């Protein structure tokens, strides 16, 4: 188990809240090193801040994390509002990070979240109340928004 | 869409070759719209030119596409100068993207080759010698630089 779980779920709701603040998708999160705990990144959807069609909550955060040697990413620990889609599953499988903490399922999972247990990953998801509240919302505001961010 | 075939290697293969004399990783590609002939859009690894973690070749390609609505990619080729790794792949799933050309396979490949065709994709090798051998080239001579961009 892990003793930073707590850390990294509210940091990744804080970013997901930020975003949501500046008009974009509520999805945000961070990267985790395991042995102490140190943030090596965080970061939110900027599908509407910046015009990206690549920057998914996941996505960004690892971009934040600026290049890193490949060993880095080893024990680390990704922790994300929502159950990522297959670009963000790809993102965690190519760099090796063993372990994703998911805040909720509810409102959006694809089959990413089993084929990163597949790929020998752990997964762990919180059912965060947060998470799903927000995240319900603006799929029910901006459901079109919403689509465009998961290709459809 | 197989009409533009030899048009869409060739400019992932130029953007490849721009790339490299950038002095970045020599991977390039281009989405092309199966109806026309258009060009969407064309792009190249951005890993050195702006300390990107993310900007692979094919991810550099889609950002410079712009958003778009998720039909759009249903009827589209991604052209790529080299075999997509894990989150490439993945990128190629979640747009529903439903060809993927490849230039090789030789200088790397990842279990995302299959997977794109296991998930109904069509992969399309087509072992381009200009492809082979400026990456080549690169992993002869960078060989750090090239395993950072697989995070190894
Ligand atoms: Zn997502
Ligand atoms: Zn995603
Ligand atoms: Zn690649
Ligand atoms: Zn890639």
């Amino acid at each position: 188990a892990s003793k930073w779980d707590q850390k990294g779920m509210d940091i990744a709701y804080e970013e997901a809240a930020l975003g949501y603040k500046e008009g974009g998708v509520p999805i945000g999160g961070c990267l985790i090193n395991n042995k102490d705990g140190s943030v090596l990144g965080r970061g939110h959807n900027m599908r509407f801040q910046k015009g990206s069609a690549t920057l998914h909550g996941e996505i960004s955060t690892l971009e934040n994390c600026g290049r890193l040697e490949g060993k880095v990413y080893k024990d680390t620990t990704l922790y994300t509002t929502l159950s990522p889609c297959d670009m963000c599953t790809g993102a965690i499988i190519m760099y090796g990070i063993p372990r994703c903490v998911v805040g909720e399922n509810v409102n959006f999972k694809s089959k990413g979240e089993k084929y990163l247990q597949t790929r020998g990953h752990e997964v762990v998801v919180v059912d965060d109340e947060r998470c799903k509240k927000i995240m319900k919302q603006f799929i029910d505001e901006r459901p079109q928004d919403w689509f465009e961010d998961i290709g459809e």
